[PDB]
């Protein structure tokens, strides 16, 4: 047998960030809502704090656009480099330049698992098993795999063990499912713009909302609805219930990450044959064992924070040894290159940076260079035959580094 | 009737840190874990990392001191101020500075509760429900109750309904249960040195060193044994056995926070009458609902960590319900202000931050100025018997304020 591919060690990782509350606000990038004036993104969506009447118009109201995109770059003895994006800022810099970096500068390349592991182990004390801490580990678990991509000259997706499929089709998340499907996208999810002080009425325009669209977009082309958080259990449930006669397909994230119990509820309570879904905001392993067992039909872990990509594929594989699939949240080629490998994520999510939903913005506009996008709803395989992840950074952003070691 | 009390808004809150791994190792203060060598406390504790050879010895090795301290400070319009400190640093500070301050700056002193809804609901997509984004909800809480103590002339433990108690009665956590004895506490509770990849020898040795303290300390004074998320359910049950001839009281902490359901199977195999606890790392009202369901004896939050004093209550109010009992982690001022009036927090802790467990050193040393320490291991209620949480900020520590607005 020959000898081996030699590897090279990691020499650096370096963190920098655009965007957020110390950079330029609508900054776009890895922070999917770090947006401008007048996007969809931000009219009107309905959240834990829209019962509030000063934050009840904008989410960039309370600050969902304050921490901005965080981006991840390691560097190999060699000279190569690999890196992801991720929202998490300023802060994610402190946590990878000030801590983080202890455990991956020495490592072998494909030291990917180790890294991860020691990342777990060593931020457990203050990471709270998801949230800003996990989205920062997430994005340098992607770096290192970006990285290691790279270096051996393939596609992640190709590494993992290759595609099950020679494309990928999308469903398209903005206001306009219409528009989507001119597209060609296979299904639009709509956002909910009332909540539970809403009442009645916020059930009923949502609803009318959803049959409207329905009416427009045809019995084939999917509907759905995000609910962000917004809601209680008997809310979501007369909100279902409200939707079925248009066969809304699922009913998205309706509580609070914490609340399992109450997504056991609310699945029990669903009408027959819609599923009931959640798991963007969610992270670590152990906490999808939790939310799987809540017996919802689909996780949706966010590659950038679930806990990266080596978590992720964890993840498919609890949901498919129940049976189920497994649909990430956004993520572009990060989730591109790992569902596309995976039997159970059939179709995956487009979420519109458009502030119309009327083009196909790239999904990390601008961070991200020749980052592709869906053509005709589908991204071919093909498209992905680039080392890595397949694309490099931007740096005409105007990337800032505070920290140092 | 007279008219009530005239109330002050709150004009700025400000943030500031000491410690961490942009200030000096060592600090002390809110976190616990920055302290310097030949320390207890980072002397071969076991944790989700000792498994690893280069982390095995200490903690501060992986980074369990990055964070530092966190001070905020709350001034209302009539120039008083009320403060708290946790762990969280110059992170902790990024969140106060660039977006929590929108929920507190305007409002009236008494408009606690208030401001805390609007801090959990504006950082619910990255807070991860536990950890750094939830210790820094927490300081400003603790914050907002000490500021509304001071201006009401009140401690704040006769404002949540008096004391249920003359004194509080502490257990000391430390390397020395007998020097502990011989100062009065009612117990004292033991980090484990070993973990899961040592096996039965491990077992041996923390269970010898539990025999050891019971013979030195008699039968009536309380040993336990703190294992900081370091095992897995087997492990677990093993040392629990191991350590029933010796009639520990408790075995603390011995799984990750996300891990529920090994908690329940623990609490299961546990011997009679010996008790399993957990929550130091938990935060939010239903991360403990569903820690609660788990059936673990004892819920222990940081009032620091947990939400806050806010958050504290509800979950004593939750243990009660179930016939439990709740014995938050450390916290000093923080927490007995609030226990003292618990019915159900009938003992209380003391963290050693002496570094060979001999002395009576403050809790949150050198941070919190006339900070009180257990007298023969108590505290009578007149102790506190001053405004708020009773302590001042020492200013003479080189604090740091590494963001404004
Ligand atoms: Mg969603
Ligand atoms: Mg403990």
């Amino acid at each position: 047998m020959e000898n081996i591919m030699t590897l090279p060690k990691i020499k650096h990782v370096r963190a920098w960030f655009i965007g957020g509350a110390t950079a330029e606000k609508g900054a776009g990038g890895g922070d999917y809502h770090d947006q401008g004036g007048n996007h969809w993104i931000d009219d009107h969506i309905a959240t834990p704090m829209s019962k509030y009447r000063d934050y009840e118009q904008s989410r960039q109201s309370f600050g969902i656009n304050v921490l901005g995109t965080l981006i991840v770059e390691v560097e190999a003895e060699n000279r190569q480099t690999g890196f992801a994006v991720s929202t998490a800022g300023e802060m994610g810099c402190f946590i990878v330049e000030k801590h983080l970096n202890r455990f991956i500068e020495g490592k072998c390349v494909s030291d990917i698992k180790l890294i991860h592991d020691q990342m777990l182990g060593a931020t457990m004390y203050y990471s709270g098993s998801g949230g800003l801490v996990m989205n920062t580990i997430s994005c340098v678990d992607l770096a290192l795999w970006d990285l290691f991509g790279k270096v051996v000259g393939l596609p992640v997706y190709k590494l993992l063990g290759g595609a099950v499929r020679d494309e990928i089709q999308f469903y398209a998340t903005g206001a306009r499912p219409d528009l989507a499907k001119e597209m060609g996208f296979i299904g639009g999810k709509m956002p909910t713009h009332w909540g539970p002080h809403d009442g009645d009425a916020g059930i009923r325009k949502d609803a009318a909302m959803v049959a409207d669209m329905r009416e427009k977009c045809g019995p084939d082309f999917w509907l759905m609805l995000d609910c962000w958080m917004s809601q209680d259990v008997n809310y979501a449930t007369k909100l279902a219930h409200a939707c079925a006669p248009f066969n809304l397909k699922w009913i998205e994230e309706c509580l609070p990450p914490q609340q399992y119990e109450g997504y056991r509820e609310l699945k029990r309570n669903a009408p027959a044959g819609m599923m009931v879904t959640s798991g963007e905001h969610h992270g670590t392993l152990q906490s999808f064992r939790t939310l799987a067992e809540t017996g919802i039909d689909i996780m949706q872990p966010d590659v950038g924070w679930c806990g990266g990509l080596t978590t992720l594929v964890e993840i498919a594989a609890l949901a498919k040894s129940r049976g189920q699939l497994v649909v990430p949240h956004g993520s572009s080629v990060y989730s591109h290159h790992a569902v596309i490998t995976f039997t159970n994520t059939p179709f995956s999510e487009f979420l519109m940076t458009s502030p119309d939903c009327s083009t196909l913005r790239p999904q990390f506009d601008p961070i991200l260079l020749d980052e592709p996008v869906p053509v005709n709803g589908r991204i071919h395989k093909s498209v992905l035959d680039k080392p890595g992840f397949g694309v490099e950074l931007n740096r005409d952003c105007h990337l800032k580094r505070p920290y140092s070691h």
